[PDB]
């Protein structure tokens, strides 16, 4: 069939000019309403696609799911231990390495408390020991961002590790500190050379600077492993991911095809703890700038905590489907925040058809999950921050199908179901005790964040005044 439109590629770089990396959400909007929802891109050696709109994603990664549910290789991940049977989840091929850690990461975190009261209850108390650290500043206006960081991976350290960290403590801190430095070095030039080409690694001199923070992630994360390695009863029922994992390596012993092995569990057990670092936390730190810049709706929030929960009783889920505005304004947060704009990187194992188009075998397909949460085809107002954009006339909450911040298919984010709990109840537990607002003799906040592959909100300061 026909492939995809697109701009005129040059002789060698391809599209690598046609392209504004600054802030390619609005290039690939250009680029859009130029050539359609399915357009093609030649960066470099690498034929991609981008998928615009609820339709094109959704034909791609459900339809299509079988023939698009792989990664683009990445050959440096090897200096992380990376294998054929150690490929954790996220960054893991299509394949049997990964369906075993998917299944198994999904069925272990629901034991473990998903969907039960008890992770419910273990959150509202890391929620208290949060609230407690923003009563600190007193009045003082501060930045939110690390509390919210620290906070939120204690919630993932609990079920992965089974621990959480004093808000101070120096292994803690490194660890989110190496977290958030190596998100600046999935993306760079360097590594998209020694990438096309393995064997550029033979050079310690590249190799050694590469993946340096996810390297310093790992070695801070083994020392954690260890001890905890000592202190784990396998004559009790795993108590954590880590403890399920280490069981299943006994198992194991002997299968040459398990991926339950020592390599894959530090990548597994990264894997899981830095995704709960910096997605959550990126979208509460979101969700407060809003409140800030909208009064008002903070306002309507904090009235339906007090006439559904009040001001003592600690927030429940159960509570939420009584709380339809305030789960619309959740909703809200992550559909403006947009902070995944661009997704995670697909590629076809099979040449496929999406939106009349033909997607060659081996195409990066980059699914614009920006373009489903702002498609002003769907939403009223896609532009502004619109509570009403999940609640009906009657101020019931709907959600809208274009309401893709997790991606679909087999590949989507099976942190949703604890993104939900963390979301709902540590929003509401902040907003039920506090009440936020611009320092005053300061200029109201932007609500257009900085662009990377994980989008934050622009650097801002709040105060927060108890109730
Ligand atoms: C509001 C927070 C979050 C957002 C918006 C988000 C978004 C995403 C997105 C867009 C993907 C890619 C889906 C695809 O490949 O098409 C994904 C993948 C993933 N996320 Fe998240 N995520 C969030 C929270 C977390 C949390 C709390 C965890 C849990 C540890 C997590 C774990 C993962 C994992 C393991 C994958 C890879 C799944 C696979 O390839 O099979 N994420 N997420
Ligand atoms: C275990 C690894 C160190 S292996 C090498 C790469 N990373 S990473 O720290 O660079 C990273 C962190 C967050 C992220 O963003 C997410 C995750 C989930 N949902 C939405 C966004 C992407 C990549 C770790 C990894 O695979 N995590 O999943
Ligand atoms: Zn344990
Ligand atoms: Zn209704």
């Amino acid at each position: 069939g026909k492939l995809p439109p697109g701009p005129l590629p040059l002789p060698g770089l391809g599209n690598l000019l046609h392209v504004d990396f600054q802030n390619t959400p609005y290039c690939f909007d250009q680029l859009r309403r130029r050539f359609g929802d399915v357009f093609s891109l030649q960066l470099a050696w690498t034929p991609v696609v981008v998928l615009n709109g609820l339709a094109a994603v959704r034909e791609a990664l459900v339809t299509h799911g079988e023939d698009t549910a792989d990664r683009p290789p990445v050959p440096i991940t090897q200096i992380l231990g990376f294998g054929p049977r150690s490929q954790g989840v996220f960054l893991a091929r299509y394949g049997p390495a990964w369906r075993e850690q998917r299944r198994f990461s999904v069925s272990t975190l629901r034991n473990l408390g998903l969907g039960k009261k008890s992770l419910e209850q273990w959150v509202t108390e890391e929620a208290a020991c949060l609230c407690a650290a923003f009563a600190n500043h007193s009045g003082r206006p501060f930045r939110p961002n690390g509390l919210l960081d620290k906070a939120v991976s204690n919630v993932i350290a609990s079920l992965t590790c089974g621990r959480r960290f004093e808000y101070d403590d120096p292994r803690f801190l490194r660890l989110l500190d190496l977290a958030q430095e190596g998100l600046k070095e999935e993306s760079g030039f360097l590594r998209e050379v020694l990438n096309a080409v393995p064997v550029l690694l033979h050079i310690p001199a590249l190799a050694g600077k590469v993946l340096r923070f996810q390297k310093a992630f790992l070695t801070q994360l083994d020392e954690l492993l260890t001890e905890h390695r000592m202190t784990w009863d396998p004559a009790q029922p795993p108590r954590d991911l880590t403890e399920a994992f280490l069981a299943e390596m006994e198992k194991a012993k002997g299968n040459p095809e398990s991926s339950f092995n020592d390599e894959n569990l530090r990548i597994v057990v990264a894997d899981l703890f830095s995704a709960g670092m910096v997605t959550t936390s990126t979208t509460l730190a979101w969700g407060l700038l809003l409140m800030i810049l909208h009064p008002d709706v903070q306002r309507r929030v904090q009235q339906e905590i007090d006439d559904v929960i009040g001001q003592v009783r600690r927030p429940e889920m159960g509570d939420q489907a009584h709380m339809p505005y305030t789960t619309a304004v959740i909703h809200e947060v992550q559909r403006f925040g947009d902070i995944v704009p661009l997704g995670v990187t697909h590629m076809t194992s099979r040449d496929i058809e999406v939106q009349g188009f033909r997607i060659p075998k081996g195409t990066t397909l980059i699914t614009n999950l920006s373009s489903v949460l702002k498609d002003e085809a769907v939403w009223e107002k896609p532009f502004r921050f619109h509570p009403e954009h999940f609640l009906d006339a009657q101020g019931h909450f709907v959600k809208p199908e274009a309401f893709l911040p997790f991606s679909a298919g087999r590949r989507a984010c099976l942190g949703e179901p604890l993104a939900r709990m963390e979301l709902f109840l540590f929003f509401t537990s902040l907003l039920q005790h506090f009440s936020f607002s611009v320092p005053t003799g300061q200029p109201r906040p932007s609500h257009h964040g900085v662009f990377a592959f994980l989008v934050s909100p622009s650097p801002y300061e709040l105060c927060a005044v108890p109730r």
